[PDB]
This record gives structure tokens, sequence and C-alpha cells, in this order.
């Protein structure tokens, strides 16, 4: 009876196994655009992905992860609110059953169709497992998806999903360039938060881009054909794998822009 996003094991249940679910810095949150303050002291954000080495794509039974070689400083996030160097380890998405829901963060209570999370760990802690035990251990770059024009840089991901339909399936996924998933502007909001999946550790600096990327209806429809189940089990479509907005509590959301 493990956590998930079903009727009986969804986000409202997670506190029973993970009491930090009701903690002081849980994610995601609603970004109230009128309450977020411009912080002119935020340094410019540095996304250095030209040397990124993608390795593999995995269906982990609640999303799919694109994993990178993070055994050296190739693909790194620096600047903005961050002290030091954060190495890209994986990206994944959250999405909906319908275009009107799917994102984890919301903007003035608006839900986007999906949300991309590029997960990075703080290299001063030496490995990801040590970093998630620290209040500044991770940095996640969050990017909203809206449905409209296709995102050409997403299609290589869409086209491999047929090969990882069910939980525990993986496929080689080399030479994927995550720069193709970025919007034009790097304007962002930032706040201290958590993992949005169990174990919900309070170890994340969130950096959420203001500009959404556009993907096509056909692209998001292919996300919704994945399965939560393993092979040879009753089909349960992988949709609505998002945690809703959590209380902001004693936190301020800072804007990089006026
Ligand atoms: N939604 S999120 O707050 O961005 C988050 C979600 C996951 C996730 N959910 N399920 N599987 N991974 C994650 N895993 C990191 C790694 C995966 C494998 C080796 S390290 C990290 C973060 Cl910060
Ligand atoms: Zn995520």
């Amino acid at each position: 009876h493990h956590w998930g996003y079903g009727k009986h094991n969804g986000p409202e249940h997670w506190h029973k196994d993970f009491p930090i679910a009701k903690g002081e810095r849980q994610s995601p949150v609603d970004i109230d655009t009128h309450t977020a303050k411009y912080d002119p002291s935020l340094k410019p954000l540095s996304v250095s992905y030209d040397q990124a080495t993608s390795l593999r794509i995995l269906n982990n039974g609640h999303a799919f992860n694109v994993e990178f070689d993070d055994s050296q400083d190739k693909a790194v996030l620096k600047g903005g609110p961050l002290d030091g160097t954060y190495r890209l380890i994986q990206f994944h998405f959250h999405w909906g059953s319908l275009d009107g829901q799917g994102s984890e963060h919301t903007v003035d209570k608006k839900k986007y169709a999906a949300e991309l999370h590029l997960v990075h760990w703080n290299t001063k802690y030496g490995d990801f497992g040590k970093a998630v035990q620290q209040p500044d251990g991770l940095a996640v770059l969050g990017i909203f998806l809206k449905v409209g024009s296709a995102k050409p840089g997403l299609q290589k991901v869409v086209d491999v999903l047929d090969s990882i339909k069910t939980k525990g399936k993986s496929a080689d996924f080399t030479n994927f360039d995550p720069r193709g998933l970025l919007p034009e502007s790097l304007d962002y909001w930032t706040y201290p938060g958590s993992l949005t999946t169990p174990p919900l550790l309070e170890c994340v600096t969130w950096i959420v881009l203001k500009e959404p990327i556009s993907v096509s209806s056909e692209q998001v429809l292919k996300f919704r054909k994945l399965n939560f189940n393993g092979e040879g089990e009753p089909e349960e479509l992988m949709v609505d794998n998002w945690r809703p907005a959590q209380p902001l509590k004693n936190r301020q959301i800072k804007a990089s822009f006026k």
C-alpha cells in the first residue's frame, strides 16, 4: 500500500508515512505574482548545459526520468539565489489528464498542463544522497508547459515513451540536449521548499521560470499514454502525477524581474 496519486494513496495520505508532508517548507506553492517581491540583489542565473551527457530514460512508476552523467561538472546551474555549483542529475515532468491541470506550482491559482523539473545537487556535499539531507542541497529549475505549438526539442523524448510504457522499463537515451527545453527568458521566481514527492525532504531551492514553453496537444497526449503499472498488470494511465499547492507559511517568494 505504497504512496502514489490514486484515490486511496494520493497526496492527502502521504503524511501518514511522511509526517514532514505538513512541514514548514513544503512544495509546491501558489505563486501570487502581486505578493512576490523583486529582489534586485539576485545575481543573474547561469544555465550551462552545452556539455550535458544524457544516459537513460526510466519509467519509475509515477513519472519518467531522463538521467545524466553527473560524475563531473558538465551540466551545471549557478547564480540567481544559489551559492556555489549545482550539477544536473535528471529531469522529469508532472502532467494532467486534461490541459487545464498538471502543473505543481500555480501562478495566481492558474494551473498549467504540465511542469518540467530539472533537478540539480550542490557539489559541496559530494553526492546526491548527502545533498538531500541539507537545507541547500538541491536546486530545481521548474518550467511550465502550455498546449499550443510543438516544442521541437521535446520530440526525441515523446518518441521514446512507447519503449518505457510501464513501471521499471528503461531505454538508452544518449546525446539529448536539455537546452532545447528552455524558454527564451530566464526571468524567475525563487523560494525555499521541498521535494514534491515522498520523502518530501526540505532540501530544495526552487527556481520557477516565468515564461512557459509551448508543447503540442499530440506531445502531451503521448505523456498520457504511459502507465503507472508494471508490465502484465491492469492498465492505469500515468496522468495527474502532481501534488497540489501547499501552505506558504513563513516564506517569501522573490522575483528576479520588475
Ligand atoms: N518533483 S521534485 O521535487 O523535483 C523531485 C522529484 C524526484 C523524483 N521523484 N521521483 N523520482 N525522482 C527527485 N529525484 C532525484 C533523483 C532521481 C534518481 C536519482 S536522484 C528529486 C526531486 Cl527534487
Ligand atoms: Zn518533480
